[PDB]
């Protein structure tokens, strides 16, 4: 009955909002401090939020059906006519986007597969470069169920169309801010993540995307609250909740070192009390406790950097 | 306590032995009836068997210190010195190979990326060849953590040496049998999958692999005992087990519907009583339900093919 977490390692972990392992574990001051992650949102009582889905292998991915219209500029749109991952019909309904659908902006380069279905299937593969964000009006419209991209390579030979899978693959001009999913129209949207008592930060589990720049290709960082093996482990514990947080401790177990206390909040992220400006990192070794239920104002002690070097300046 | 099992549909969960969605949900009995599969492989009581890792993002995938050479004729040669997925030294042990390493044969194209440790690390990107099985001379031994792949190229490429990672992209030539882990000698492996009673066989979660030839691709499939989300489910849980299997229900919520009735076995794989020859498959759209300990000899309600037709011969 009471919550607990499974003892899992960050650094054995998936990432809850690009498909890939976690890497870092940190706390970070100068980002923004409120979040509206459609992935990676889950209660501790065990509600989805947003376009979270279970599955990580859905992460930042989509499902459609291709058709093609030409275009003057770059050749060759295809119009995506989105459908659920599982094959199951899209329908505008209580979130922002199939589940699974990118939350973050930028232009994303995605590889696109003719649906499997049987062996024997023959399969098409084509490379797609889509933008994400506004851009004032492109008729990105995924919450409507219909998002376009344009080809950048054949590894085929025939256009991939008909049922198809899309995956990402890497990112230009990444901005971690949610896509216009609807045009101009209000759409249904996970909160702002918070809030935070005074001195509060964000538990940011991180993973790393394929940037691309003018002749270079580098990591970059994108975040999610919490690892997608506990979005699915409150999802299908569905615990009941007694207070407004519960008191975690971060431990190595072979070691027996306690790295530090921390307070998940029933709205599922996590907050470390620091009153540093830059970032902070922990080691990804060790394994969340819960400890008790805490109200609201409990005061976590607080954390630092192991870096004790200062100047008279 | 009280073993239950997440409200998880097999069409929402990721595959164990290949990283993509779960698409088919069936019984084969001309398949081989009791695969040696290393990874997807769990106890009821939580017990993780062979190489099979916690998170989906480590299924068919790799970590190395990457050393390249160039011979002519032959293209670039990687020399890849395993590591763990997380970074952490690979020291042969009590299982076959690195978690999450192929547990199949063929030949398989991996993508190779730099490893990524933080944001603004320089990313390069190469597409080699890896034959998995005996694969003549060579000295594949993943066990001892050293394995080989080549790209074919007309003159060196650029390539600095350095830690990367590696995920799989297409199989050539596929055969869902083990590889050489460790040259012509024992190797630690999880056991066959078995015994079944007379008259039971496996119940297969199918995904599809992009099989390739020249300017020829179609879908393979492979199959695994559990969804990737069942195998951290008990390795989360670690049950106390009774008995020697559980007797589950798979069944349509929305409709009601039992569909059938099968036997998880304590060591980590499903049983279904069928007499037919071919290939039976099952809608994706289920859950399945705990009902109740039961011992080896329980004798499980049958199923068929729900066409009835039959012809006078």
């Amino acid at each position: 009955r009471m919550v607990d977490l499974p003892v899992i390692q960050p650094r054995l972990c998936t990432h809850a909002r690009w498909p890939a392992p976690v890497y870092g574990l940190l706390v970070d001051p100068s980002l923004p401090s409120n979040p509206q992650w459609q992935n990676g949102r889950v209660h501790v009582d065990g509600t989805l939020l947003g376009t979270t889905p279970i599955s990580g292998s859905w992460v930042s991915c989509f499902a459609a059906e291709a058709a093609y219209e030409f275009q003057s500029g770059t050749g060759e749109v295809a119009t995506f006519t989105l459908i659920e991952q599982d094959g199951s019909a899209y329908v505008p309904g209580d979130r922002a986007a199939p589940l699974g659908y990118p939350d973050f902006s930028g232009q994303l380069e995605i590889e696109v597969q003719t649906e499997t279905t049987k062996t024997g299937d023959k399969l098409k593969v084509t490379t797609f470069e889509m933008i994400l964000g506004p851009t004032t009006n492109a008729d990105q419209a995924p919450y409507q169920g219909r998002v376009f991209a344009s080809v950048t390579a054949a590894a085929s030979l025939d256009l991939v169309d008909g049922r198809v899978r899309a995956v990402p693959r890497s990112i230009y001009g990444f901005q971690d801010t949610i896509p216009e999913y609807n045009d101009g129209l209000l759409v249904p949207l996970a909160p702002p993540i918070g809030p935070f008592l005074p001195g509060e930060v964000l538990l940011r589990f991180r993973t790393y995307m394929r940037q691309i720049d003018t002749a270079d290709a580098a990591a970059e960082a994108i975040d999610c609250a919490l690892p997608q093996e506990f979005v699915s482990w409150f999802a299908s514990n569905a615990f009941t909740v007694q207070s407004e947080a519960l008191l975690l401790r971060y431990r190595n177990t072979l070691t027996g070192q306690l790295l530090f206390e921390c307070k998940l909040y029933n709205e599922g992220y996590i907050a470390l009390s620091y009153s540093g400006s830059g970032p902070l990192t922990f080691p990804t070794d060790g394994i969340f406790e819960v400890v008790s239920w805490v109200p609201r104002l409990y005061q976590l002690a607080s954390v630092g950097s192991l870096a004790t070097g200062r100047m008279l300046k």
